[PDB]
């Protein structure tokens, strides 16, 4: 993950999405001195950054958790954060609320999908089913990560918007194993569980 990449995480609850964030993305971000802002809508990430009580905290604290009209506020605050700390990763553990399939696209959502680099903000979006998010999220993504599924509608979406090969290989992943799809290079890795 480049610091201004868009990364999508896809898998049913308990498949290991938050674990990957906590144990794979966050530590590597930290090691490069890459800032992040975690937008938690379900706390679970309490120990990974300053727990914010205001928009000012989002801007000023280097590693920050936010407990979530609001997306535009969050987005504006993140842009100001990035100007202070350099490229920042905005991590959203419930992309289902702002990026939902068949929803409109505000200027801020559009910016987040098409103008990341310019705003100095990477994105990690997390979702339980592939068909929860707008197909344009899959087109705009740089890396798509998928855990096991054989739900036939999900296979169809993966095949149509991502890769027919990924749709095949997704069906055989063991627990905590995950497929990585590089949208740009069009390659596929099958990764073992994180330690
Ligand atoms: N690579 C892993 N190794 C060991 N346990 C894991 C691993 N990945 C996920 N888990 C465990 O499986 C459970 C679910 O993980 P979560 O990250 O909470 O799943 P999520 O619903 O996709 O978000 C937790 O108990 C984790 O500790
Ligand atoms: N992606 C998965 N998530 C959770 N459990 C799994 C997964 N894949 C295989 N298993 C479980 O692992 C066990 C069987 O593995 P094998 O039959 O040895 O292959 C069963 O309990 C399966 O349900
Ligand atoms: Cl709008
Ligand atoms: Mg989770």
């Amino acid at each position: 993950m480049n610091p201004d990449d868009i990364v999508v995480l896809v898998g049913r609850k308990k498949s290991g999405k938050s674990y990957l964030i906590k144990h794979y993305f966050i530590p590597v971000l930290k090691a490069h001195k890459i800032s992040y802002i975690i937008d938690d809508h379900n706390s679970e990430y309490s120990k990974f950054g300053y727990n914010a009580t205001s928009l000012s905290d989002i801007v000023s604290k280097q590693y920050v958790v936010v407990y979530d009209d609001f997306f535009e506020k969050l987005w504006q605050a993140s842009k100001l954060h990035s100007k202070k700390y350099g490229t920042t990763v905005l991590i959203i553990d419930e992309a289902y609320y702002h990026f939902k399939y068949k929803q409109k696209v505000t200027p801020a959502i559009d910016e987040a999908l098409h103008a990341n680099r310019h705003a100095g903000l990477g994105l990690i979006l997390s979702t339980q089913r592939v068909y929860d998010l707008m197909p344009i999220v899959y087109k705009q993504a740089d890396l798509i990560i998928m855990f096991y599924t054989r739900e036939p509608n999900e296979l169809r979406w993966i095949s149509k918007y991502i890769s027919a090969e990924a749709a095949e290989k997704v069906k055989t992943l063991k627990q905590y194993h995950f497929l990585i799809y590089d949208v740009n290079s069009q390659t596929i890795k099958i990764h073992k569980p994180i330690l």
